[PDB]
């Protein structure tokens, strides 16, 4: 028994979430419905053709001034920035995914189960310790279908707790920091132009861009063991898509490069299959677009120094493999709805 | 002598401080700018530049409203309407419009209600009775008794003064014009909305087809040119820099180096420092930070048939047009009152 | 009963080829050796992997030394600069596909006959009128399997050549003048550099770099009755693949947009099928990344001034759309050798 | 007084007249240029550079063998052979070898059996013996007797000032380091032939992770950390300036503000134009053009459990770098015979 979802903010999340889920076999979602600002011209048209995904297969038309369909199947669009507003309980919506980014603190997200929705998926971190956050491959059996409201992280969490736990069990973890050389997104300007952060504010195409990031302490929420040990930092580089966490660990096990591979490819063929891979050709970033997997470990660059000093290159595309986590997770809710 | 305020301090506005500030002689004096992120964004983005490099001067925040350039302070208003600054109190003659928001009589027309005298808008006019000027066409033509004026776009100001040579020596029947441009703020960094879906893709992957009314916008500062003339515009992968390619059927039958020589008679008398002819076979980033409106590549002219001249001119969408806009406001300041 | 194929210079045309051929539903041709300079290894990584193509879904391996496998076909990989030391005459090499762009005449090209092949088809403008030029949907019928050597012509040419011929049909062509808003090439440097042409030598995803083009001059080769009628330029701006020409046409028949575009769109529907494509939607270069036809109108910017004055504007894929009319051509050979 | 040789006229060679040549003081006198291209290649790249920007110097050919910069003329020698060059003829004193191709003594060599006294390096040594100097760390070590030396490589200079402050205040365990690095000319513009398959795929278009000597050749100018340091580079789509992310375990357990003021320390004093401590929240393009060799971004500094410091410093690794080539000569000019 399938259920009915709605697509809160059709950006490069919300898009990529409908060909995520739209591309997979088998599925307990049914999506129906779509905020989207830009109406049916907009939803139809960027939902049909992107710059980094390509052109769509499926076939996307606009049937009304309130719906489009998607190889035949219909979707209601609406338009409200206030969510309260959302027709929610009339269209018996059960869950939300919340991809705005704006809408992600407990009071904004509520709204959309105020407006009627039965559940909310925020696609990044919540602005509040009270919202539970899960990483698939890492922690999604602590999900119960009581929580109203959960977060799926950040793309780079996501990245990185996988790889994280398989060294924390294998090596056991004392202290390490990371930075993710990341491609620009939306919240980078194009030229120089107003922004609250001042390096964000530069032309990102134009720019390495330093920025903060919490996924370094974001781990510990899906890998408890880990509270405290990582910080780090970011690199927005002028690349569209794909992105790859450095991390650099000390262990408590002295170990080396090939045992530190053995563990990966031992978590990757087993227990976290599809969510982490070992990548054995000397690849570059675009080869890693449009990826299922969360992480993929670039092995030949694995690298020990001193013994119990951990270095691991992993790669992830930020947009497709996060949105085949969000697909995953909103899975999950389903195969356990009350 | 004239007090100037600059509203909206964006890729044109922190370009105009920069131009003006680099005058030798100025009869402009710029005492405030209404800028929403305050001293410490204004300072900051001033300062640091992706396109322009950094500001050699000495920029610091004096205070809460104020930032000094070489120890010259300026006021930072931040009211995103214009109805509230204190433009009467700061006696302000004329008012810079970089905002992009305020195109109208009735937009630009807040600025005076708040006290300032008359507006320069560094765009096209959205409404047809307000006159538009291009330095080295029409200025000319120009009057203190207009309270609000338009500097056209930087496709209209490359365009014009070579167009004016054409139709002088050779005339224009009619003509197609693309003009390949650096991408702007208009554009999504990524695929988002946009009313365009052209300038809702990603500015920095792709080629992007979009309008423009550059070549309609001619017959304003050319009235001969009217309904001669149109184009559109291939939005590319460059921050700044941008060339315009026109093809016009002319009357007079002519071959490259006549028209080149037409261009050169004008460069060195008439139009120095707006048109500029360069013989050198450069390319985009070498027109970055050129003063001139319009840089002629000699060895691109190309004439077929006789009477279809192709010119290929370069323009740095930001400063060249920018150098304009202090040259516009100075031709008020040597006419005010 | 297929014909034998040699690919000379395994570039971004010679692997586009591969990819195009490999994946026909039906072919007469079976490429059984390439002249690789970067031996197996570099032959089987960049032809499995790739920046603007992306991964080859087919199965690439390294079975020894001196061979490749794609999808469990076997191919001979060999090397030499010189090609008259190509083991043509063992391996009873009847085709060659020319894509290094340096045995473009008739002497340098005549040396894999020499060396034993039966044919060439250079991949570029041949370097004298004494080679026969063919543009696919404008002039393949003239080719005959007498001609030793042929040229397939630029790119830019075979997007320019097949709605050339629609325009001077339907409104006939007094003179005109075009530009290639082109994506860089291997020909220009990443960073400023030597070059003998002191425009292609600056840093080529940093700038619009003017050029000449032969384009414009080539199309009287396919079409008699445009002789000294048309000249342009390019501009290479930075983008890797997918370039767009640019028009301006004095006609003899006065008329307007929607006429030029229905004359486009009869070609288009008709004889002209699968090479010339009439596109509505409004898109940009990205979305002709990897088309099959060699010119794609953008219906909507189509523009007449003062009744005779006609500016189309046509996308193509300078590398894919190219690939897929050099495979057409290497067919008619296939079609119609003795 | 020393008269000095360059040879390959590429991104280091013209950096280095460029710098070289805005010098107030300088004991170089650069007579000799040897480039394959001529004085039509040679003038037209020392003066349009899509990086650098128009040199603001008056560039000309004078004839067929000499260009003039602000009219100091340079000859212009074209042999792909070192063997050829005519150096006891122009006698030079000293070599810069910029080509990247002459890496070892016997490669290196070639230029003193032509009549050079001396070669500088413009890149890490290939044979062991050369010795290796990177300014503000180990240039006093600096000989006459060395015939052949390295200046080492741009990521060697960036790293080795503040690896150096690191030692001596809280002395280094063992480290591993990433550079985020802008694209080079060993890299495609799309995917060609290359001996490194990463380094074979199109650079504007992707992170391109490559093997880097740099972490083990801080060893070469301090012999304290041999064995200690190991790293990678990732090569990402800009033109220039590139960032280190150091990670080290050391000996003194400490904090950021007692790095940073370490850093600070040796930025006032003894490193004064070698290392900079960056306080302003800058991007890579803000650190074009700037003559130090490390640039550390302040805010950027982190110490995870009391004893693994984080380093984040910016350096242009094509001007700083060629700013360190001018030095290293500039010393050899100092203890001349
Ligand atoms: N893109 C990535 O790499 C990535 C990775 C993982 C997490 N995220 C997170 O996903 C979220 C969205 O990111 P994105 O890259 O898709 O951004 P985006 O800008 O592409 O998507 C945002 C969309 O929401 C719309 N929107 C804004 N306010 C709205 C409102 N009140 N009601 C309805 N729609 C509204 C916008 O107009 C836009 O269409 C953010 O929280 C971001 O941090 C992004
Ligand atoms: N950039 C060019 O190449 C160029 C050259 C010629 C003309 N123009 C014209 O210049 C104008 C500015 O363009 P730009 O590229 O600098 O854009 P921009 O987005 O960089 O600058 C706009 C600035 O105005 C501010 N602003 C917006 N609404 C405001 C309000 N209500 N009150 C106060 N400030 C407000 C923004 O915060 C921003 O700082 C536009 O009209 C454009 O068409 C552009
Ligand atoms: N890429 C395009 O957009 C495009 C379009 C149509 C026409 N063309 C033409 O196709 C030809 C190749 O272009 P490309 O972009 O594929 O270039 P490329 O540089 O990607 O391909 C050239 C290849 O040939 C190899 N090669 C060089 N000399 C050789 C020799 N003596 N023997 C064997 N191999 C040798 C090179 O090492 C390289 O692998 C040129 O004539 C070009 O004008 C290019
Ligand atoms: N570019 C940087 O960021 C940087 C900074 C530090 C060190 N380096 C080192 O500087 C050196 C030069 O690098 P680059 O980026 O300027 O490379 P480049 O390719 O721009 O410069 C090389 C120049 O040498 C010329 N050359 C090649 N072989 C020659 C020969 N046999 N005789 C004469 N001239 C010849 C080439 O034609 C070219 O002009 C390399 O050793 C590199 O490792 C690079």
């Amino acid at each position: 028994k399938k259920i009915r979802v709605a697509i809160n903010g059709f950006g490069r999340i919300g898009r990529n979430f409908l060909r995520c889920w739209h591309g997979r076999q088998n599925t307990l979602l049914d999506v129906v419905a779509i905020n989207d600002s830009g109406g049916v011209k907009q939803a139809s048209h960027l939902l049909k053709y992107d710059s980094t995904l390509g052109t769509f297969a499926a076939d996307v038309k606009i049937v009304d001034d309130s719906h489009i369909s998607v190889d035949g199947k219909q979707i209601k669009i609406v338009s409200s920035r206030d969510p309260l507003q959302l027709p929610w309980k009339e269209m018996n919506i059960d869950l939300v995914i919340e991809g705005t980014g704006v809408f992600i603190d407990k009071v904004g997200a509520g709204k959309h189960i105020q407006a009627g929705a039965s559940k909310v998926l925020i696609t990044a971190p919540a602005k509040d310790k009270d919202i539970p956050t899960f990483v698939v491959g890492v922690n999604e059996g602590d999900y119960k279908h009581e929580y109203p409201i959960i977060s799926n992280a950040s793309c780079t969490t996501n990245c990185l707790a996988p790889f994280v736990k398989v060294l924390e069990q294998k090596f056991g973890i004392v202290k390490g920091t990371m930075t993710t050389t990341h491609s620009y997104t939306g919240d980078q300007r194009l030229l120089d132009a107003s922004h609250r952060d001042l390096r964000r504010a530069r032309a990102a195409a134009l720019n390495i861009v330093p920025t903060t990031t919490g996924a370094a302490k974001a781990v510990s929420l899906v890998l408890p063991s880990l509270k405290g040990k990582l910080n780090g930092i970011a690199l927005r580089v002028p690349t569209p898509t794909v992105s790859v966490v450095d991390l650099v660990v000390q262990v408590e096990k002295k170990t080396f490069a090939e045992e530190v591979n053995a563990a990966f490819r031992e978590a990757a063929n087993g227990p976290m299959k599809g969510v982490l891979h070992v990548e054995d050709a000397p690849l570059v970033s675009i080869d890693f677009k449009c990826t299922d997997q969360s992480t993929s470990i670039d092995a030949s660059l694995t690298m020990v120094m001193g013994d119990d000093m951990v270095k691991v290159v992993a790669w992830y595309d930020n947009e497709w493999g996060y949105s085949q986590r969000v697909v995953d997770l909103a899975e999950v809710t389903a195969k356990k709805w009350v």
